[PDB]
């Protein structure tokens, strides 16, 4: 019987998951997903970068909060966000956490509070010469850091099959072991049509730069705007390092 | 901190024990908190002596099996029941199990098929004779025995707060370690009259001898009905649930 070691002592085991995830897929929306996630787990965050998927997650944990609890909310600042990121940021702790007593959590990465601090101690143009290097301190290091920190076991995020690439390969409820948390993908299901539909019926705030043509949103020197006929994130061009942990195991 | 140790290599820490009660709560209906029992637990049964309470949960899980699935049965033979409980076992197999490919489980105690070979083995009235030795040989060994044997993690039971005494206390999840479950008690914020109008309401069977006054019902030797302003349950004074004092012969 293989079993999961997660933070805060929780075990889970193949057949919990497997169970979850057969079970999960009857469920018929994705405020169903969340809500059973709410319920069931103790220690239960969201991580954002604000894109459009995660939004659609915050605004329907609001409409839950009132029955149940709004889970916390991490941010993992890179240092090479858009300031248009940021200010949604903003938009998004005012909107939604300031009302319920709550700041989003902003992990960076260690010892820098700026993008020279940065390029200060690990070079200029990091994500040009070493971007494995560059994934670890940026984003893994800090999201790492705050699972231990905050005590996270279990947390929403923003992916979704349609995304595509490594993606498509997506389950409802995944273990990220060497993180030692739970991952839940409620939107797991949903289109970006579907995604955008509950943007504009919600009035949710969302990122400027989509005004722009940007899809998918990353850091300022690695993303690029996009034609709605490419791929969602085709203006990011692999797996983003913090879903891919196991690469950087070794720190 | 605390952790416990369920059956199939499961455990539960006191924090997810602590979140699930207070989350659950919040749920409007038992058929809300059936519903989570369902996606979360696997190895799910529900134990019945078919009391009243259990009988909504079987037609409230029959309903949901549509769309989920249906759990299985327990049902402890104590070889000591009334007829007609026997009776009604019958009833709910054929209404509610056969046409979903089940049947009810039912478990007895070890070596014995009858009342008769109960007497042969412990002797005649071992209920007025020991008490102790009786629970355990007729209750709480067969229902360890079964826990053990279907590898049940979880179950559905049929108490609620409205039943008074000690169970004024109960939790929607509880856990028994030494039998290594996990119990949730769906129906736990429901009065006798919520239950009484939904066995009703959707015509589910229940045993004759609630009509005789009866409103609890046990073993045929330690049942006695109740009058009017007496609890529902001041006529049989459990052990299947205080299977914690047997420690010493359940530790193996
Ligand atoms: N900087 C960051 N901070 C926190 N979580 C992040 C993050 N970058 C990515 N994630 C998580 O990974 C998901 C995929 O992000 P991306 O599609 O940009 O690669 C995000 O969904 P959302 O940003 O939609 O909530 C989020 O759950
Ligand atoms: N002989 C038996 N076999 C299986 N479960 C039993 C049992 N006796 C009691 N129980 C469980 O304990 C609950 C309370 O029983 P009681 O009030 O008779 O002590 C029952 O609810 P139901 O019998 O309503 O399903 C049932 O879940």
């Amino acid at each position: 019987m293989k079993t999961y070691h997660l933070n805060n002592d929780i075990i889970v085991t193949q057949e919990q998951l497997d169970h979850w995830n057969e079970q999960l897929i009857k469920l018929e929306t994705p405020q169903e997903i969340i809500a059973w996630s709410i319920v069931t787990f103790p220690h239960l965050f969201q991580t954002t970068a604000f894109g459009l998927t995660g939004l659609v997650t915050i605004d329907m944990l609001s409409k839950l909060s009132e029955k149940y609890y709004m889970p916390e909310l991490l941010f993992i600042d890179t240092l090479h966000h858009f300031p248009q990121t940021l200010t949604l940021k903003n938009e998004i702790e005012k909107k939604y956490y300031q009302p319920k007593n709550q700041t989003i959590h902003v992990y960076k990465p260690d010892g820098c509070e700026s993008e020279a601090d940065f390029a200060s101690k690990y070079g200029d143009f990091l994500w040009e010469k070493d971007d494995d290097k560059y994934d670890y301190l940026a984003k893994v290091e800090p999201a790492h850091r705050a699972y231990k920190e905050l005590h996270i076991s279990a947390v929403f995020t923003g992916r979704r099959k349609s995304q595509g690439s490594a993606r498509s390969q997506l389950s409802i409820i995944e273990i990220d072991e060497l993180n030692g948390i739970l991952k839940i993908n409620p939107l797991i299901n949903w289109t970006f049509e579907q995604v955008k539909q509950y943007i504009d019926a919600n009035n949710v705030p969302y990122n400027e730069l989509l005004d722009l043509g940007y899809r998918s949103i990353g850091d300022y020197h690695s993303t690029q705007p996009v034609k709605e006929g490419e791929d969602e994130r085709a203006g990011r061009w692999t797996e983003c390092g913090i879903h891919e942990a196991s690469r950087f195991a070794q720190f």
